[PDB]
């Protein structure tokens, strides 16, 4: 996240880390008991190599008596998604068991309505992604609360020139954003998940370019397929 703030620790209980090889890769979100929804792009490349996911954490690196990494049964990314595309790119992925709930680990409400999030709401995005240029990784999470803009602005040439469709929504991205470590994390808007970062590379912080965000109540229909 650039330009953001520390999180307050555990007050987004369905914030995970998407682990590989015990280092956080990517954001996700507890959507069921027994699923975390992240993006397709995370999974890229990583065949072979351990995913686990994180519930419950605050820091990355210190002990918390909510913290537990879980393994993974499953990693289902969408059957659209293609590596050189930003579509579909959502993956839902089984943890091992059950998590164990309680105040620091929770299921997010997601929207099932096709109906887009009016221009200007304000969202907000946590992650674990970089926080400068340079590439600094903070150990604590971060969030960003970020309007969401409108579609047709968002689609213009000087943006991102007709490749924001109706399965998308984007959100400003002047020196406040989403950033690299941050994509397949949550965009929630009015305490319901609404849209997962996505994980295609793009600049951050530049107000030329908004955050891009995969829309859930767009696939609503696979996320229900997936968990049956
Ligand atoms: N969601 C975003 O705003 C955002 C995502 C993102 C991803 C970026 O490169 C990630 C990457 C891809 C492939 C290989 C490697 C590697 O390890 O060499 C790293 C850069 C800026 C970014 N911004």
């Amino acid at each position: 996240i650039l330009g953001g703030r520390e999180a307050e620790a555990h007050a987004r209980p369905y914030m995970a880390s998407v682990q590989l090889n015990g280092a956080h890769l990517c954001g996700g979100v507890l959507v069921a008991e027994q699923w975390v929804l992240s993006a397709a792009h995370c999974l890229e490349d990583a065949a072979d190599g351990k995913v686990q996911v994180l519930l419950g954490a605050h820091s990355l690196s210190q002990p918390e008596p909510s913290k537990r990494l879980y393994d993974v049964l499953r990693a289902v990314p969408h059957p659209d998604s293609q590596p050189d595309t930003i579509d579909h790119d959502l993956l839902l992925l089984q943890l091992s068991e059950k998590a164990t709930l309680g105040p620091a680990v929770r299921p997010l409400p997601w929207q099932r309505v096709d109906r887009d999030v009016a221009p200007g709401t304000l969202c907000d995005v946590a992650g674990w992604g970089i926080v400068n240029h340079a590439g600094r990784r903070p150990d604590s999470l971060q969030h960003v609360l970020l309007p969401v803009l409108d579609r047709a602005t968002c689609n213009r040439r000087t943006h991102h020139d007709g490749a924001i469709t109706e399965r998308l929504m984007c959100a400003e991205s002047n020196r406040r954003d989403s950033c690299k470590g941050d994509s397949g994390g949550p965009l929630v808007c009015g305490g319901v998940l609404e849209g997962v970062v996505t994980s295609g590379s793009r600049v951050c912080g530049n107000r030329k370019k908004p955050g891009i965000y995969t829309r859930v109540a767009s696939y609503a229909a696979w996320i229900d397929s997936v968990l049956a």
